[PDB]
C-alpha cells in the first residue's frame, strides 16, 4: 500500500536521499542511495572507512557468483566491483521480493561520503547506460519482469527525507495538477527544456542550447546544472537581481558559504528561475519554477550554526543540463516508464514564503516550430 511507502526515504540533497533495503538470506539490511541518474545496484561488500557496515556475500545462502568484474565511473566517485545475483527488498517498498544483479564493491574511490549513512547505490535509469553494458538488467527492471507490479515510480523529495512510492500515483503527495514531458529517450531519464527565464524575462537562446547535449532529471546529484552558454547567463541574471548584496570570493563557484543572521536571508532579493518542460501536445509546454529556497542550498554544521549558511547550487557542466535534488525538491516527481514520460506536481513539502512559491504551470504555447532536441 502507498500509505506504507510514505516517508521512506532519508537524507538531503547535498549528501543524498536513501531508501533502506536488504540484500541475501537471511536479510542484511543496508541503506541505498535514490540515483535516476544511472543504472546499476551497487553495494559495499567490503571494509571502507566510511562504511558502518556491508554486504557480507560468505553470509547469504541465495547468493550466486557471476564470476565477471564491474567498473562504473560517475562524474565524480568510481566503484570496482564483483557482479552476482542475490534476493532484494524493499522493507517500506512493495511487498515483495525479487533476484537481482549486485554488484559487490570491493574497491572504491570517492563514492562513499562519510557520514552519509548510506552504503549503496539503486541506479534506477534504463539498460542503455548499465555498466558493463546494456545486458546487465537494472534492479527495476527485474522488479517489475518479476511481480508485475506497474512500470512507473515517483519520487517526493523534500529538503530541510521524503518518499519513494514504487507501482502507481499516491495523490496525497501533490496538490493542484500533474503536467508531463515526454521522456525523449530511454537511457537516462532525458528531458527536453523549451524555454529559461529567471526573474519572468526570457534569456532567449535557440533552446537546443538549453539541451547541449542533453538534458536529464538526475536524483544522484545535488545541483542544477547547466551547459556553460546557459549557466553564465543564469549566473549573470542572478547577480544582476542580488547587487544590493556583496558576496564572498568563489561563491558563484559554488563552494563558498555565504551567511546571514539567523532568519534574515534575503531571499526576496535572488530571482526565481523558470524551466519550461516539452509538453506531450506540439508545441505546448508547462514550466516549473526554482525559488532560491532550493538553490541556495543550507550548509548544516554544528559550528556555522550561530547564522544560517548556505552554498550556490548552480553549477556549470560539461555534461549537459542535470535537474538535480534542489531542482526535485519540493515537486512530487512520477517517472511513468509505462508511458515514456515524466509528470511534475507541487508536493506537500513544497518551498514559499509570504510572497513567492514554487509552481508547476501550464499549458504554454510556442510559435516557433523548433525542436529543442539537441540530437
Ligand atoms: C551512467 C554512468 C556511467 C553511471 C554515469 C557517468 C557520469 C554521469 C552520470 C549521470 N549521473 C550521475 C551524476 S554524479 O556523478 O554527479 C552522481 C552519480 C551517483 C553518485 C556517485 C557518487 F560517487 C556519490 N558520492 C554520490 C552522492 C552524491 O554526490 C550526493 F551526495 F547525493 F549528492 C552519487 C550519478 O549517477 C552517469
Amino acid at each position: 500500500s502507498f500509505v506504507e511507502m510514505v516517508d521512506n526515504l532519508r537524507g538531503k540533497s547535498g549528501q543524498g536521499y536513501y531508501v533502506e533495503m536488504t540484500v541475501g538470506s537471511p536479510p542484511q539490511t543496508l541503506n541505498i542511495l535514490v540515483d535516476t541518474g544511472s543504472s546499476n545496484f551497487a553495494v559495499g561488500a567490503a571494509p571502507h572507512p566510511f562504511l558502518h557496515r556491508y554486504y557480507q556475500r560468505q553470509l547469504s545462502s541465495t547468493y550466486r557468483d557471476l564470476r565477471k568484474g564491474v567498473y562504473v565511473p560517475y562524474t565524480q566517485g568510481k566503484w570496482e566491483g564483483e557482479l552476482g545475483t542475490d534476493l532484494v527488498s524493499i522493507p517500506h517498498g512493495p511487498n515483495v521480493t525479487v533476484r537481482a544483479n549486485i554488484a559487490a564493491i570491493t574497491e572504491s574511490d570517492k563514492f562513499f561520503i562519510n557520514g552519509s549513512n548510506w552504503e549503496g547505490i539503486l541506479g534506477l535509469a534504463y539498460a542503455e547506460i548499465a555498466r558493463p553494458d546494456d545486458s546487465l538488467e537494472p534492479f527495476f527492471d527485474s522488479l517489475v519482469k518479476q511481480t508485475h507490479v506497474p512500470n512507473l515510480f515517483s519520487l517526493q523529495l523534500c529538503g530541510a527525507g521524503g518518499s519513494m512510492i514504487i507501482g502507481g500515483i499516491d495523490h496525497s503527495l501533490y496538490t493542484g495538477s500533474l503536467w508531463y514531458t515526454p521522456i525523449r529517450r530511454e537511457w537516462y531519464y532525458e528531458v527536453i527544456i523549451v524555454r529559461v527565464e529567471i526573474n519572468g524575462q526570457d534569456l532567449k537562446m535557440d533552446c537546443k542550447e538549453y539541451n547541449y547535449d542533453k538534458s536529464i532529471v538526475d536524483s544522484g546529484t545535488t545541483n542544477l546544472r547547466l551547459p556553460k552558454k546557459v549557466f553564465e547567463a543564469a549566473v549573470k541574471s542572478i547577480k544582476a537581481a542580488s547587487s544590493t548584496e556583496k558576496f564572498p570570493d568563489g561563491f558563484w563557484l559554488g563552494e563558498q558559504l555565504v551567511c546571514w543572521q539567523a532568519g534574515t536571508t534575503p531571499w526576496n532579493i535572488f530571482p526565481v528561475i523558470s524551466l519550461y518542460l516539452m509538453g506531450e501536445v506540439t508545441n505546448q509546454s508547462f514550466r516549473i519554477t526554482i525559488l532560491p529556497q532550493q538553490y541556495l542550498r543550507p550548509v548544516e554544521d554544528v559550528a556555522t550554526s550561530q547564522d544560517d549558511c548556505y552554498k550556490f547550487a548552480i553549477s556549470q557542466s560539461s555534461t549537459g543540463t542535470v535537474m538535480g535534488a534542489v531542482i526535485m525538491e519540493g515537486f512530487y516527481v512520477v517517472f511513468d516508464r509505462a508511458r515514456k514520460r515524466i509528470g511534475f506536481a507541487v508536493s506537500a513539502c513544497h518551498v514559499h514564503d509570504e510572497f513567492r512559491t514554487a509552481a508547476v504551470e501550464g499549458p504554454f504555447v510556442t510559435l516557433d516550430m523548433e525542436d529543442c532536441g539537441y540530437n
